[PDB]
């Protein structure tokens, strides 16, 4: 439960992000990231690089965004990559039928005049929205007589709208192209050279961290629905008969909420199972999928996503992506409800075969005399933007004070900068201490910034808390004149303080940020300071 | 003088980069970067972040690539951002008139039948190619009767071709847009919030590191001419009356080749002046421009660009970009001749005014009672791709041996990974040493990789040299069985070796890579090893 309004005001005021081309009216689905937004975004990307690429020794490549039409036609995007769209016969307003129908039912379930039986009927309908096809969705639009949310007009029947941006490569219109809606294709077209890196053996994973474009019909979810974003995609090529991951046992003991396809059709809630158990019973197909689901859980959690607002939902029969057979999405509970922030599909051998057949170029591998096989690929897809937004709503808090101050309980690994060093005076009296502390923090690899802003220490930290700085060190006169020279350490979340010699604080902060020590531990060793 | 052919073969074989969508015929102007290509590209970006953003405390932002037409129409790109194009009346082959005329004259100057007087005439023409306008270029195409390079056909008159990619944002064609040809605009539309970070005082700089698109007419220069690339742009906002940079004296003593507009019109060669002297005489307008020209020189140099193949060329009167008044480009001598890899324009107050007037939104600042002013901006534009390519041609070498091996003398700060650790056996006998060395190197922040490839040590390093690994440590039996336990250190460029205790090598390599010690110094302290 978060006050989106108040938050968007803080994120825009401190400039995490904001409307792109604001002075022109702004384009929906487009936003720019300010200084703190980039710092946070970079921390999230770097953390991701460590968690996956570095942890699994994934091969990295950087493919182009521009894509010639033939490529996307083969992958099947030109035909299936789209959302159903509607528009009132009056003017040309377009809406994503998928979501309009959802906002309409929620409207009816909110009206007190709604009976219990109908409320239930509608709930069952929403829990199957991603299944309904061209026709099924057309009927519901009639049964509920759905009409334009603005000055209720009559909506035309739901039709498919390809989400890919169109363009022309080079002069003339002989080579029409698109902006890649995902990165996966780039890795597939370079399968041979990539497979070659691993001696030609399976399994192995390739990844990409770049921009993708989706000409979203009607973006109205802030950063949740942009037409341009950064995504990290991992393509894990494995033997279709060796779909077993050697490291699964590393996450087999995690307890996370799973919402299987069955539980969705049988109308029951999601369960909090143990990964290992989930695979045993058959809920989660194999262990390769199970490993990544665990690593994903760990990543999102480490970055700041709340376990109580995180779950993995499996796709339904006809919800499947045109390229997948099985899939699980990491959805986060937000002010916009449950939304996927990480897609993890098991798109068998769809891709490699399509390109192989179309280009007349074989894309396979061998196994022991020797047999050739088309690697099944599990694709963990990360929408960094959505992941960051979720972090905002899950760590945004209002201080218990009339002044209505706000702060983000950002984990030390993602916060703009771990420590904030703020002295009272700037005279050559404090510099000797500020300089030393700063450099000391630098030797400990602790990002920091010397606060100069005007106002009382309390007001100084107020700004620090707004952008989620994890810790702060106050350097007052008792630090310069008294001896031993001690400074004040402040915990962002609790606002509680500590007093210790300014030469020891560096290592203390380091351990606090690296999770080697608890704020509790700190209060146990050093004297409290109010 | 480099054998482009042989090089492109090594860059593509080891997978630094290669044709994008290769299995489809490949699209010109598009390439993908493989593992080593990304490692190198990332090192170049990181080095750039340290050199500029971190060194000048530049504010970073990340704007969108999609841009609504009105924005680019105001900036003047919709009208002036283009290259002159020609095409043979026969088929529809398009060519950049600018470059075709250049390739034609070079052809005539190469034929022995060419007289000295005409050769001179043509040289004077090429040294003014970027000045010739719509008409002047049309006449030359007649005087020299330029015809299609392929099966000589008759070329149509030179016409302007807007280099911007076209697209439509959202459903329908009511909001036509483009892909940003540069990033600068993004910073300008966010001038108010950016100026706000600096208390509203000048000067201050904002920067962006992202992708830009240029629908290049006929790309045929490898990575030199792509339709999609990564660029780092710095927008340095300064008081039009305070165009003086406080740090200029930090680079005032650099000797670099300058090729002023005069020297280009007066038909004389470029001079190797001292930055300070250059500003004195008035060659380089102010010191703000002089500082950046120095920092740029230092950056390119540190990354691997050869000083003897680097120069800064000033634009001519009508060569000016539609948004600039003065400018200097860092051009590198390559197999494609001199090409700009860094643009440094002094586009006064063109931008801020244009957007202010069009949006009816003021974009100014104040100065001491107080006067408002439109900040003059100096834009150092970096084409990371071109900078990396230049590094390739300037560090690519062929070993003096029949086998024709190749290697890149990459500076330690940009090489894929600084040290290569390669043992003879993998048995539990060597592991204790390999493990220790590896971790030790990690504690010293020295990137490395344990070589496993088969073949003799000499053949092992052959692969290491190909991707430019700076150093190598050989761990043989005399390392495991003998005592003290010593290993062999190998310099990539010289291939000369050294023998020292395996516990001291970590710090030795660190200093060698961080430029704290010379390979000469090493051979002076430790015993040589053949
Ligand atoms: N019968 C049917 N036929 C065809 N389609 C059917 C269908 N039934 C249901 N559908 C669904 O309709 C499509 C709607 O797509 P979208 O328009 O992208 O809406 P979405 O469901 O919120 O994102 P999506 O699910 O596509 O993200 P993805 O896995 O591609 O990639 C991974 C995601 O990328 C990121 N991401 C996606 N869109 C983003 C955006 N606009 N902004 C920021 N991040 C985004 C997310 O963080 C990450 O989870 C779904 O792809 C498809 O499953
Ligand atoms: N009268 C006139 N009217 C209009 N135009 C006239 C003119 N007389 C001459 N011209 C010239 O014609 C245009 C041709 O442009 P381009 O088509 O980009 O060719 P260029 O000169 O090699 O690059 P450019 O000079 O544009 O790079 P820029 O400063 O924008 O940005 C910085 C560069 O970005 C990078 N970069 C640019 N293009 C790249 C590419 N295709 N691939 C990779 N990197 C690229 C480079 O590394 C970096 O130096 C020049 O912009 C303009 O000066």
């Amino acid at each position: 439960i978060v006050d989106r309004a108040k938050m968007e005001d803080t994120l825009k005021r401190r400039f995490f992000y904001d409307q792109a081309f604001a002075i022109y009216g702004g384009v929906s689905g487009l936003y720019d990231f300010g200084p703190v937004g980039c710092a946070l975004k970079n921390n999230i990307i770097q953390t991701w690089r460590q968690h996956f690429i570095q942890e699994e020794q994934i091969l990295e490549i950087d493919c182009t965004m521009l894509t010639p039409e033939p490529v996307l036609k083969t992958s099947g995007h030109v035909d299936k990559f789209a959302d159903f769209m509607v528009k009132d016969v009056k003017n040309g307003e377009c809406f994503r039928a998928d979501h309009l129908l959802k906002a309409h039912l929620q409207k009816l379930m909110s009206d007190k005049k709604c009976s219990v039986e109908k409320k239930s009927e509608m709930e069952s309908v929403l829990a199957q929205l991603d299944n309904y096809g061209q026709q099924e969705l057309a009927d519901l639009f009639v049964n509920y007589n759905v009409k334009s949310p603005i000055t209720g007009n009559d909506l035309s029947p739901p039709v498919s709208f390809n989400l890919m941006f169109k363009t022309f490569i080079g002069p003339g219109g002989n080579m029409p192209g698109y902006l890649r809606p995902e990165t996966a294709q780039g890795i597939f077209l370079n399968f041979k050279r990539l497979l070659e890196f691993n001696q030609g053996k399976l399994p192995f994973a390739a990844a990409q961290i770049g921009n993708s474009f989706r000409n979203e019909i009607s973006p109205r979810s802030g950063l949740i629905r942009v037409r341009e974003f950064t995504m990290a995609e991992i393509e894990h090529f494995v033997d279709p008969s060796e779909k077993d991951h050697p490291k699964f046992q590393n996450v087999a003991d995690l307890h996370l909420y799973l919402y299987s396809a069955k539980a969705q059709v049988s109308g029951q809630s999601a369960r909090k199972m143990r990964l290992g158990d989930a695979v045993e019973q058959g809920v989660i197909n194999n262990t390769v999928l199970g490993y990544f689901i665990g690593r994903i859980y760990l990543y999102l959690t480490k970055v700041g996503i709340s376990p109580d607002k995180l779950r993995f939902r499996q796709h339904m029969e006809n919800e499947m992506a045109h390229y997948a057979c099985d899939c699980w999405d990491a959805e986060s509970k937000t002010s916009y409800g449950w939304i996927e922030i990480v897609g993890c599909a098991d798109r068998s051998c769809y891709d490699l075969s399509c390109h192989a057949r179309a280009t007349k170029v074989p894309l396979v591998a061998e196994k022991p005399y020797v047999e050739e096989v088309v690697p099944n690929v599990i694709e963990p897809s990360f929408g960094l933007g959505r992941i960051m937004y979720t972090v905002f709503e899950h760590t945004f808090h209002v201080r218990e004070g009339d002044e209505q101050r706000t702060f983000f309980s950002f984990p030390a690994v993602v916060a703009p900068f771990k420590c904030s060093v703020l002295p009272l005076s700037q005279n050559q009296e404090f510099m000797p201490f500020v300089k030393e502390l700063s450099e000391a923090l630098t030797r400990h690899g602790v990002s920091h910034k010397v606060d100069d802003s005007s106002g009382s220490i309390g007001r100084r930290y107020a700004r620090t808390d707004e952008i989620g700085v994890a810790f702060g060190v106050t350097i007052d006169f008792d630090t310069v004149n008294k001896t031993p020279h001690t400074a004040t350490l402040r915990d962002r979340d609790s606002m509680r303080q500590i007093r210790a010699e300014i030469s020891e604080l560096p290592s203390i902060v380091q351990d606090l940020a690296n999770g080697n020590i608890t704020w509790a531990d700190v209060e146990a060793r050093y004297p409290l300071f109010e």
